[PDB]
């Protein structure tokens, strides 16, 4: 087989030290397309990430990244990111990605495009609202969920339902990546990046930099459980969403995720470690380690198995105790 | 929608702790019928253990529960148990109840009918015989087992012979409440409540409470292993049961149980510890951990490799060695 | 209940403390079909493992051990190895042997028969090139997977294909040998057994046994990661005869020992531990905890994982470090 | 959709009256990847059956027309045949061959390289021997066969053994070639062409254009017969290799072809009208228009009719009358 | 048996001359909640054709269709058509229609209720726009559809993604009523009622009744195969929806109408008879012989088949001829 | 392999012509044991049917034709009959009987004693009641169902239920036997052989032969349509016993040749050509023509489509009118 693909799983396997598993085990077509379109994000990534990057000279590469893809001799060598490899590389990565079905290159690059627009509009600016977190957020990653479930359908593997529901899929994509970043407010921090929306640290404090200081630990904690119950809100559409797919590989790549995440939000719920340091996810319930993320009724159970640590753990006093328990109720009655 | 069927939810997880996630898991129609049939199960349950109810007081209220389904401002004020809450708010319950289709109501008040009927008898007086035990547990939990059969097939989710076969549905609540009984010799012995058959605990001590007492260790594990071979009986049932599940949801709420309580009794068998205090369930051979609960043909060789953990262990001079080893070698033959 | 049948279920346990469990849980006519086939041949590994059994008169017994499955008064008296009784009891075994219908009869008769015409070929030579470490491990232990393919395939729970592909059933065989010959390294030296084909040995010490000596560590390390980097090239051939199976409880069957072969190849690469005495078995991140091995997509990403904790520590100086790179990548890849 | 694609499948069903269809319902993957291959192979015919191409410029052509798949420009305007067309525009085809899969790509490619030699090797000699007549059905429909099966495989459509019996691959190819040749006599003499096997006709006559003689029309028939006879050779590799076959849209694609063939040597046999003109598709038995070829028992039945219509004609007049019924003899009972 | 269900059967045979076959062969709940299904739309459908009917009598009546079905005397004896059995017994239709399962009444009066109202809306209204046509046939024919596959869904015997799919199952009835429309030209003419969208028709005559009139055939065929056109786009919706099912009586039930809609189509593209009566079906030939329409390859095989037979007859003068191809183009490529 | 097996199937492509296609298309097993059961009932049938052979003898010969399979010398030179010639050969085929598993010569040995029976019984008698039909066919017929339907579950490719329920099988045999002599009434006649029922042909005519007379044709058909209305009432048990098979190549071999009776007796209602000569079947239906008989659904649908074609016939005055509309209905709605 190609050389260069093997090149590829290689970087798939350096830059993913969790999903790399998951993600060689789809089922035919959609392995290769995954693990590069993976690649691909990786590297405009990394491009939006590199600070060393001016803002003038980033927007270009971001706004035609999607086109770089049809340039084969096109690569950054100027970055100083820790994947800067994929980026130095990319001629390896881009002629795979050109191998892939022209269906699949067309749902990829169209996600790729909106993308490079959604991260060059927020890199002068920084997270205000929640509706502006919403907007970051689909950037980010809603477009990936939504990418990803346009190539289950184009593959036959789900049904045409699943690319098509947009929503659902961008849902998916909100989760997870407000999950990272309530997650990983101290790193970001000490890394001198903003992503927790203004509107609502702003009510709390008046430097997001302040929850880092002890005084204000407290108040750190109410912002953090206002965002996670922000968060949580997400959940019904991840239920449905998993609840439509039927090809045991790709409900396993979409699940455990899903699943990670949710046990990452109960052990940050009320938790003043977050602004300390490494949150160790709080490890099983004996009825959860019974079972797997493979099916679906599994996946809900364990879903709700977290939902009620968070839910027993609820403070009287904290300014969002009403939202979060509304919000937690409204998902077991679903 | 509804704030009631909100609020059933809210109490389901409250007062369950095994069941809730797998309850809300379920499908369809049996996601509701489930949930209730929790709710007024645990409600007669309360009454049945509060011990500031008289007697006199007590027997009526088993004996009606059954019809106060029925009776939309009936509630119970004077409870002083942990989830009273759910005798306070029975109209809730009830009101959520009534509002199930018909045929599940038939189901869950027949069940209450009869387990109100066996509770009021057990009242006044201990297990004295094996068979006496069987019926106490067939009160208790076998009924339970039979009423979520019948619930099952009811749905339709699993075929009539689910809820037709009460011996087998019967021996599945039995193994639970044999495992509980049996584990929890001390905490109970600690609170005035004594399960054990007598017929069985009196040919090794005078009183029951004496296996509390040091000095009669010994003969406390020999009358432990006795109890233990008598409900490795049910493991026959317990797989013919589990082997003709063909819903997933089902399943899954029905045999993690069952895969818990065989556990329990591998991690007490021939362990002194049972008299200390709470004994610790020793994790799973490296093939138990390889799978979970989730195919029957996985739960079946979890349940014979539990069942090789007490075979290893049965030393010749314990009284009951011979018996042992028989019912196990009876199941893994069948 | 048939006692006789009773009587190797009994030995199927005493004899198989890890696989019993999952036997035991084939669907139908497999069940005793393969709990018989792994009695017969336990028996004919002990006759092949006994060295107060002359070559002389070792060779007839494995040449002819074929014929004594239809001499109902068979049996051997005079072996002294730990599970002897299998012998000494074997017109009980064999009883139940001709029991089964006649389509597994025959699979199981045609492969003691040239499997004991392959051991008493190895009884006086030792293991020179791979080709012949190929050889030897197609005959104890390639020829059972192909055995029970086709015992898959005869009852009719696998299609016919499953049976027919004897390349791959035969590399299922082959990867379980060469895991456990080398782990079980120290534990054959000190038993007078060698196994470690000696073309590759040799090349590293003058003597197979040299190995234990603590002086010669570096280079038995770099033996065992030759080795090692050998076994791995089955893996393709495991994952794509695992992909062919469909009944659940064959799967099952399948599968596990083949992630707990990889679990042990993982922790035996580059350790020195292999020489001193046992291996500990870590355990992997939550992708690994989060799903179990009885699916083929969760499978294929266990194994992918396992696989990455070899490349993680693949040391440059090692003579094999880019051939254990390329399989890996290889099996990463496609 | 590529314009360059719609082209493609514009052409298939412009050249292909009788199969585009087929191919067009091929599950994912394996659609255009036939489709292509289709046109490729469409193109070498054209240009292997053009006279108006001088011998020294058509060897070439045929010898490096596997290499010109990888030539964006490449194309031949001097065609006129009617098929001039995908020649002309290669371009085109060659583009979305370059679009395939890599693994489908050198499956294609490796075909045609040696399709080419077999073809230039018979442009200018006639079959002799009936073992040169299988060398050059190999050449010109075996290959394709093997090709196709290679493809199947590859697209995990089908099992890996599928891909890896050539022989059996060789022969659906060879039936179906040595029927048409044999259908098509007269047609072939009545433009130059000569297929059948010298070493068989010219114990009949002196020249293969006696046939068509009115006098020698008792050699003709013998002749005919004795080659249907050695094409039902076939047949037992054409049952072995449908049996094999999984996917439903694949098996129509290769049954139907072979029935039909089976089909066509049934009203040949033993038939004057071959040497008069062309042969009419003659129906059956009140079955197979009550069966149809999309399930392997059916089409195994329907071959049996078509071997049993002939069986019945077989006088025992003919010389070959021994060997007829013997094959099918063979045929019946294996 | 009751004798109301086989009077059900009676009108069912009665009223469809080719799909009482495929509905009586439907598995289990589906065979009676199609034959009623199929008997109220019949009784609905009498009304609105009926002309003897005042238009502000049957207003009312189509209004309130859905509520007669509860309304056990209910019937209509006013009734001047040929299926008039159906309303003046209809007690006899809507008392089995009361026997259903209620998850089955519900999508009947649902779709009967929906459907009432369209049908009235277009009374004194004739068919302007293609998007009203589209309109008109999602009221008689797309709701069906819809329905069908609720009904499926909720017997189980399909995925609940195929109750979903309501767009595609909306088109697979647009298909079917927009054939019908346009091959019933002259009947619904010599009938007083037209159905070709007026956009259309008018853009060729002034009056739809000219069509009949001989000396414009040439203009009557232009406006055909524009229709015919509009219709063909359906196509890909219907080989999805089709392709999603699994039970097999469910599909036989789907794909037969679809098949013969295309037959039809295939007949009248660019057919003066259309206009002169009711054209007849004419086979396909070859490939097709050698396949029903009971498995999805075979029914892509067969539309592509029917797809090629309008293409190749395509006028290169039609004014629609570009647009034919561009339909039948991206039906064939994708 | 065997030049006597070989021989064996010849001999069932020569006695035939109806079931050997589809026998020779059986898996495994059921091939050659099927295959043996047609050619001894085909020499049971020889004996029977030979009138050269005095009675006094004939009685004796069928008797202990069970016991002559297990006479390797056994044959019969003195047969006058068309197929004598598996009487004289016998040997050939008790020799492959034979060879076969003892639980098929079991169930061969059996119906062919208790054939034996009931033949020799009717060799004095003619058929006089409607209950003396069903017996003599149970006899020639019924029992041969029966016999295969134990076939089958004893091969294991069927469950036990088919061969355990004997009503249903001895149905299918009826039905096909019945619709013969309807069908044969002619052949029968003029070769001195009577199967009709007097019960019901003594009220038309005088004697049976006068249906031969051209004065009696009317006479002759309404007799000839009650006795296909007595036959259409083993179609509910056709259906039942066709649907609950699961292995393909059984089913095609039961369902082909009842789709075959159904279809002659359409062809056979109310039609003249019965009396006259033999009737052709007028099968197929363009929806029928979109099916074969290879899976339930569709065998549905085509027996249903036969069952209206009868229905439609049915004469007013036809004194069985009323019977035949009865069975009829009664199908439709079952
Ligand atoms: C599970 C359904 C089983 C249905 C079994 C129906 C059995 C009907 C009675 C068959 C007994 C075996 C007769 C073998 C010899 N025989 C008797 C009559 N025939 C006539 C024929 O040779 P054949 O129909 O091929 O079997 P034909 O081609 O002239 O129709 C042949």
């Amino acid at each position: 087989l190609s050389s260069s693909l093997k090149t590829c799983y290689k970087y798939l396997n350096q830059t993913s030290r969790s999903f790399a598993a998951v993600i060689q085990a789809l089922d035919g077509e959609m392995r290769n397309a995954v693990c590069i379109f993976y690649l691909v994000l990786r590297a405009l990534d990394t491009l939006e990430d590199d600070m060393t990057i001016s803002v003038e000279k980033k927007v270009p590469l971001l706004h035609n990244f999607h086109s770089f893809l049809y340039q084969p001799d096109w690569r950054f060598m100027e970055s100083k990111e820790k994947d800067r490899q994929v980026l130095e590389d990319f001629p390896t990565i881009s002629l795979e990605f050109r191998n892939l079905a022209e269906k699949y290159q067309t749902v990829i690059a169209d996600i790729c495009r909106r993308m490079g627009i959604g991260m060059a509009e927020f890199l002068d600016k920084h997270v205000t609202s929640e509706q502006e977190w919403d907007k970051y957020c689909h950037y980010v990653a809603g477009l990936v969920g939504i990418g990803l479930s346009r190539l289950f359908s184009a593959s036959e593997f789900e049904d045409p339902l699943v690319g098509e529901d947009t929503e659902r899929a961008n849902s998916m994509g909100l989760f997870l990546q407000k999950t990272n970043i309530i997650r990983d407010y101290l790193e970001d921090q000490q890394g001198g990046r903003e992503f927790w929306p203004q509107e609502v640290w702003s009510r709390y404090v008046k430097k997001l930099g302040d929850f880092a200081l002890p005084e204000n630990i407290d108040l750190a904690v109410q912002c953090l459980n206002e965002l996670i119950t922000n968060a949580l809100h997400h959940i019904p559409d991840v239920i449905t969403y998993l609840s439509r797919l039927r090809n045991q590989s790709v409900f396993n790549f979409c699940a455990i995720p899903q699943v990670m995440a949710i046990a990452t939000l109960a052990a940050c719920y009320n938790n003043q470690q977050v602004f300390k340091g490494a949150v160790l996810i709080r490890l099983g319930q004996a009825v959860t380690l019974m079972m797997d993320a493979t099916n679906m009724p599994a996946v809900k159970a364990i879903i709700y198995q977290y939902m009620e640590e968070i839910y027993h753990r609820i403070p009287d006093s904290n300014p969002s105790s009403s939202k979060t328990r509304q919000i937690i109720s409204t998902i077991r009655t679903q």
